[PDB]
């Protein structure tokens, strides 16, 4: 420790028995780029117990936010799930990751394709002025299994458009496309199935992906990332990196341990 900032919990919200969000203080020195992750967790017997977490908060916010799984036997989240306001967490000081605008070639459309907690980095990006300066449209796809897992659905649809700074850009440029596999909902099925049938493009009112206009960031389950990568690679889209801008970038929302 002392390669960590101590932050205090300010707010906690449980979406379901497996998903919760919380907000903390943010150190004055803590700088990041929208889409980056850090190591977050708890001081346990005077040593760090930390996991990779996407920063879900805006870089414009005087606070941090995390959108977290709750795993009953998971070493970190078995404890993290019981957090209360005024509890302390630790956050590493060196943000990293691939979900960055400069890893993509300039374009017209940015598709943020997520499952489950993979929404987290995109909650930072849709609350960044810079994404709306760079992209005419931002399409946020969030795929989940149950309606109650659509964390932030009322925030994104109703509260974000009234944001005093970003409200008008979100109204004009953000298209939010939630989908639910295992419960009745206006939009059903896996985002991979919705690309393959063309229903994604019909429903959001934009053309089929093309090499000129469309860029993607992928953050989701190992199955969704493998299937969506193959879809995009076989259509002739290239994976970006710091060393060579591309049309799409990938980050694991988690690893099957
Ligand atoms: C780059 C990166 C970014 C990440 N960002 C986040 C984030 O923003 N929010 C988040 O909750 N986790 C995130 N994770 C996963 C995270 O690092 C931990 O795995 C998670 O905190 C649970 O840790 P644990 O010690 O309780 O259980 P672990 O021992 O890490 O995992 C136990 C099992 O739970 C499942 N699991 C773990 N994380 C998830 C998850 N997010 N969704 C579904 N199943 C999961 C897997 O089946 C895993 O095999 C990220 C991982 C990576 C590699």
């Amino acid at each position: 420790s002392s390669n960590f900032n101590q932050e205090t919990v300010t707010d906690i919200h449980h979406w379901t028995d497996t998903l919760f969000s919380f907000r903390t203080t943010r150190d004055p020195g803590f700088r990041f780029q929208s889409g980056q992750f850090i190591m977050m967790g708890l001081e346990v017997n005077g040593k760090p117990l930390t996991r990779a977490y996407s920063i879900a908060s805006s870089l414009y916010e005087d606070g941090l936010e995390f959108f977290s799984i709750k795993v009953p036997n998971g070493p970190l989240t078995s404890k993290l799930q019981h957090l209360k306001k005024g509890d302390q967490i630790i956050v590493s000081k060196k943000p990293v990751g691939t979900l960055l605008y400069d890893n993509l070639k300039p374009g017209k459309h940015l598709w943020l394709l997520s499952t489950g907690t993979g929404l987290a980095p995109f909650l930072s990006i849709i609350r960044d002025l810079e994404v709306y300066e760079r992209f005419e449209k931002v399409i946020l796809v969030h795929g989940v299994r149950q309606v109650a897992e659509l964390a932030y659905t009322d925030f994104i649809s109703n509260e974000l458009p009234q944001d005093e700074f970003l409200g008008e850009m979100v109204k004009n440029q953000l298209i939010y496309y939630p989908t639910v596999t295992r419960e009745p909902y206006k939009t059903r099925g896996r985002l991979t199935d919705l690309i393959r049938s063309g229903q994604l493009f019909k429903d959001v009112g934009l053309p089929e992906f093309n090499h000129e206009d469309d860029r993607m960031m992928l953050c989701g389950s190992p199955e969704m990332l493998a299937e969506t990568k193959q879809i995009l690679e076989e259509r002739g889209f290239t994976e970006g990196s710091q060393s060579e801008p591309g049309e799409f970038v990938i980050e694991k929302a988690f690893v099957e341990k």
